[PDB]
């Protein structure tokens, strides 16, 4: 039970950072 979460806690983070940088620039606006 606890051996999962943790894990899950890894595989997610990885994508966390990414996401955070995406949206960043995603629909942005841009503006533009």
């Amino acid at each position: 039970t606890s051996s999962i979460v943790h894990l899950c806690a890894i595989s997610l983070d990885r994508y966390w950072s990414i996401t955070q940088a995406i949206e960043y620039n995603l629909k942005r606006t841009p503006r533009r």
